[PDB]
């Protein structure tokens, strides 16, 4: 009976135009699904796709019951830490980790002073946590997210550095046996068994302590999923594999579905949108990401605010200056102003006074948050096709979803939104969100749990000689 | 951990461990103490402790329905809540917030009731546009330090958070609400006054049958509980028939000023110095040593005396430092989530804020002291947890807990539970199994003082009493 309820004509004519041009229906989602599906496909198949689909050759699912000890490293672009995982063979684990800040010569230093860095900080945690030693090498596994190929779990050659890092001597080159020589030269009792992306740990760990998750979601500055398929349905893998790699063999595959519609058919870009992607650094790139991350959410409220400026709607008497910086508007913007409690958005208004030096009304306020709520709630129904592909894809007619990124956890209902969209999706009959059949859960730690236990499913079949690559390597 | 800190600076690492580690001995003597103000409080005479009856002498069932009210006044904002009881341990809700004008604090009394009647109006006429008819029962959380001889009175004893408004110290200020909400024709009876903690106590209770204390740990520091009326001497000869000696009574305990006599706190001369430098010297003790308002400030002080004594910070530019209250709580806060080995977090702190550059070995100093006084005050908390269970022989527990310092300082929740396994000794595995442990409480002055308001409801309309007698 309130809402939008003080706002001019003039005002609440050009909503009405933001809400036709951020609204997505059910049956858009339904049809975006369908194009995903068939992308999903087209990226398994011989020929490829936009999607890259890639597996990530963990070929068996967590039981739960698996024991030990094991080891995961995470690099990142700032930070690594190490992880040190007990599993204790009841869908249950301990862990304990420790973190360090790269040296900022690292970025742009020799390949032997970053895993010779790596390998001291390894030294230092496993001295720490075993200091009489183990009976056997610590299996670990290496969360290196980074564009990298892989033909077996146990290797990663580098596609191309990222977040300004810049070291001769790698790119092409596979890190895995780089990283374990200066373990070694240390004399630490390590294997590294595996390298992986956090997406594949997200699903794997979430797995083995929740056996109805089909799915790892990443939604936050990335975007990423990961889900198990079978051998038989990757035509691309067909005369490639060994024999304990049979057809009935579960295959997790890493979407970086970041790509879907580069092609730009199926995805309701906006004018808004359309900036954003020409004016980022690789246009015609990246297009269900530059829809769905929380990294641009700011930027499309920013591009709108600037449009509706300069067409003479609101600010008119503010000095608008520093909303002309691009991304000056981070994700916090449509946080903050979604999270407003008050009546009056004193929040909103304390965020624009104090940080753009811009002063609002209380309508301008309200058009503010009803454009934050179109942008956050067009997000979430975007991501929620993907998931929704997924479950299409394969079959899956319940499911958890188990999700992690820092819009999940902290961008206000987002869970709200998103179990909406899929219950808009499906049109089921149901009351509260934690019965909906299809649903986003609480992640595990990907980039470290996830990778220790990967590291075991993967220690355990090379104990066993069982291959966990394309015959031959 | 701390193999690379030199030798006589470890010395002083020590020192500080001594002062401020509270063993499970001294917790228990403590308790032993905080029992006796516990009784001296109810007792005709008064003890330091006020131990305010809080007029809710039933416990809810989970069965109650219907829509009620609650208005929640804060120092800076005002919450306006709407409650749906459907008769099953379970609600929902729907609030609005007001944020109250910058002249509010020092203005007139009418201001203040008439500025919270508009907001009341404006939230009635959103969710009952076409009226009601009958009016909506309110309860209304007012957490000043109040006096109570019936529900839905609250005689002002002294204004906080730098509200300083004439002519309402020593009168109920109820009325003063009531009558600006007649004059607006808002269809509300304003039926029970209640502080926060005893609505985390009530709504916790609704929605979790084994709760028996609701708590409050942050900036302010609070506990209730439910007594029994045969336990409360000061209202022997005071009550009617109908609210007899078996009958629950909730206690809005008001313990902050638990040993202003200063007679069993483990003060350092780090919290006489906060003390004797504070607004009210030798008053609001307990919630000196239990508070999260003075967790940093306690941690400056040490720091400076390390600074003076030549031990740190030596080429350092300290003039920040030397400020009072310039590290809050999310100073010892961000210092013990800070998660590098080389403590990363805590160095970009200290330079960004305080413009002083440490060494590695001075933040772990800087993260020994962080925990220690985190610890403490977590330890010396529980002590009034363990104070009401034993008074009342509850043997097991849940402990419906609130406030910044509960819900976001770091470990906090595993500081507690330690703490009352090392007073009780327990012969306990997990954390999750402990006899009395705390849990999260429901909202306390929004769904607790609706709850109030239906229980309170409930008694008037059978003509049942909700107050002394008179």
């Amino acid at each position: 009976k309130g809402s939008m309820a003080d706002v001019p004509a003039n005002l609440m004519e050009q909503i009405h135009g933001l809400e036709t041009l951020f609204t997505v229906s059910s049956e858009k989602m339904r049809s975006i699904v369908k194009h995903f599906i068939s992308e999903l496909d087209k990226g398994l198949s011989k020929k490829g796709g936009n999607i890259p689909m890639i597996p990530g050759w963990v070929v068996e699912y967590p039981t739960g019951k698996e024991t030990g000890d094991f080891l995961a490293l995470d690099l990142g672009g700032t930070n690594l830490r190490v992880v040190l995982v007990k599993l204790g063979g009841n869908h249950d684990f301990d862990t304990t980790q420790n973190k360090y800040r790269l040296p900022d010569h690292l970025r742009t230093g020799t390949s032997e002073q970053l895993w010779s860095f790596i390998a001291k900080c390894l030294k230092e945690f496993v001295d720490e946590w075993y200091p009489d030693g183990v009976s056997e090498p610590l299996p670990l596994g290496f969360t290196f997210s980074y564009p990298a190929s892989q033909k077996k779990i146990n290797s990663g050659v580098l596609q191309r550095w990222t977040k300004g890092f810049d070291i001769e001597g790698v790119e092409g080159h596979d890190v895995v046996p780089m990283l374990q020589e200066q373990i070694e030269k240390l004399n630490i009792p390590i294997n590294v068994v595996a390298l992986i992306n956090d997406t594949t740990g997200t699903l794997v760990a979430s797995l083995y302590t929740d056996p109805q998750t089909k799915m790892g979601i990443i939604i936050g500055t990335g975007v990423n999923g990961a889900y198990y398929d079978v051998v038989s349905g990757i035509e691309k893998l067909e005369g490639l594999l060994p024999e304990d790699i049979g057809p009935d063999s579960p295959m997790a595959i890493n979407c970086e579905y970041g790509s879907f519609d580069n092609e730009h058919l199926v995805l309701p870009r906006t004018k808004y949108d359309v900036i954003i992607d020409e004016e980022s650094p690789r246009p015609g790139q990246q297009a269900f990401e530059k829809m769905t991350s929380g990294y641009y959410l700011g930027e499309i409220m920013r591009l709108v605010l600037l449009d509706l400026y300069d067409s003479g709607f609101i600010f008119k008497d503010q000095d608008i200056s520093k909303l002309k910086e691009a991304y000056v508007m981070d994700t916090s913007y449509p946080s903050k102003i979604e999270d407003d409690p008050f009546e009056n958005l004193e929040d909103t208004d304390d965020l624009f006074k104090t940080n753009l030096n811009i002063e609002t009304t209380v309508v301008e306020r309200k058009l503010i948050r009803k454009l934050a709520e179109l942008v956050g709630t067009r997000a979430a129904r975007l991501t929620v096709c993907g998931v929704s592909a997924i479950c299409d894809k394969r079959g899956y007619k319940t499911a958890h979803i188990a999700a992690d990124g820092s819009v999940f956890n902290r961008y206000p209902g987002y869970k709200e939104k998103a179990a909406q969209a899929l219950k808009d999706i499906y049109n089921w009959d149901v009351e509260k969100m934690e019965d909906h059949p299809i649903q986003l859960v609480a992640a595990e730690d990907g980039s470290g749990v996830g990778a220790a236990i990967i590291a075991c499913l993967t220690q355990k079949r090379l104990a066993a000689g069982k291959s966990v690559g394309i015959k031959g390597e």
